[PDB]
C-alpha cells in the first residue's frame, strides 16, 4: 500500500509550509 | 503591516496539513 | 472509505493555499 | 522585494497539494 508514502510527500509539503511561513513573519520583522 | 498575519494563517494550514498526513497515515496501518 | 473525504479536506487546504499566495502577491504590488 | 516570489513559492506548494489530493482520490477509486 502506498498511502504511508503519501502521507509523507503531505508531511513533507507540511514541513515546506511552515519554513516559508516563519521566513514571511522574519521578513515582515525586518 | 498584515504580512505578520498573513504568515499565522499559512502556519495554520501547515499545521492543519501535518494533522491530515498523521490521519492518512493511521488510516493506512488499520 | 473515508479516503475520499480526507482528500477532499486536502483540495480545500490546497485551494486555502493559492488564495493567502494571490494575496500576497497583491499585498507585495500595493 | 521578495515577497512576490515567496508567493510563487506557496502557489507551487498548493499545486503540489492539489495534485496529491487528486491521487488520493484516485488511489481510493481504484
Amino acid at each position: 500500500g502506498e498511502l504511508k508514502a503519501l502521507a509523507q510527500e503531505l508531511k513533507a509539503l507540511a514541513k515546506e509550509l511552515k519554513a516559508l511561513a516563519w521566513e514571511l513573519k522574519a521578513l515582515a520583522k525586518g
